[PDB]
């Protein structure tokens, strides 16, 4: 139409409490989740396929994001992770994104695999600001390791999300750092 309907985002968070509830208990790892700016709004299109980005976002973080406890405790932190899900009002643009006070991915292994392929060389590298080193994730093909046969019928390249995100005219942010955790962000359009 020519009038587009604004909903909270408060009606596609609701729902992820119980999954993360789930893959909590599935990955045996209590997990603090919390949600902020739940009475955002955007547009009723996006809201729909916004759910499996964010929802993947959590998977990962859940999984690969927080550590068991004394992984913890010896890293020097609490026994129980949390997992912050939000949405806020930035400009014209709903900022959501969902931080983890994970393990957190590492940049300079990324190069090691990114090299270890050829998609840049040695001295591109010292250019590559810690974002660019990270977009490589969003890479169709960019981890090697799923391929010959443990290939399993599904999956979802983290491109998927930079599709959903990109069928949207989104843009998505990757902030990580060794140990501390990782914070990814997903700026939308109205
Ligand atoms: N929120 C998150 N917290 C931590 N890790 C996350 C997160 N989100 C995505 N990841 C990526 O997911 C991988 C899972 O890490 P880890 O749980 O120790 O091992 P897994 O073999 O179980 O995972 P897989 O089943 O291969 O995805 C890591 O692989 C890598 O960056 C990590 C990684 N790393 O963790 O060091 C290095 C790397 N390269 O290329 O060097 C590529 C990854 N990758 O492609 O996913």
């Amino acid at each position: 139409v020519m009038k587009i309907r604004m909903v909270p985002i408060s009606f596609v968070f609701n729902r992820f409490p119980r999954m993360v509830r789930d893959l909590a208990k599935k990955m045996n790892k209590e997990v603090n989740f919390i949600m902020r700016g739940e009475d955002t709004e955007l547009d009723r299109t996006f809201v729909e396929e916004i759910g499996e980005p964010l929802l993947h976002l959590l998977r990962n973080a859940i999984d690969h994001g927080i550590e068991p406890k004394e992984e913890r405790i010896a890293k020097g932190k609490p026994p129980i992770g949390t997992l912050i899900l939000s949405a806020r009002h930035e400009g014209n643009n709903v900022v959501i994104e969902v931080e983890d006070d994970g393990r957190g991915i590492d940049k300079e292994k990324i190069i090691r695999k990114a090299i270890e392929k050829g998609l840049i060389d040695e001295s591109k590298a010292a250019t590559l600001s810690d974002q660019e080193i990270l977009n490589f994730l969003f890479v169709p093909g960019f981890s090697t390791k799923e391929k010959v046969s443990e290939v399993s019928g599904r999956g979802v390249g983290m491109d998927v999300v930079k599709n959903v995100v990109e069928s949207l005219n989104g843009s998505i942010s990757i902030e990580s750092e060794k140990d501390k955790g990782t914070k990814v962000t997903i700026r939308l359009p109205l």
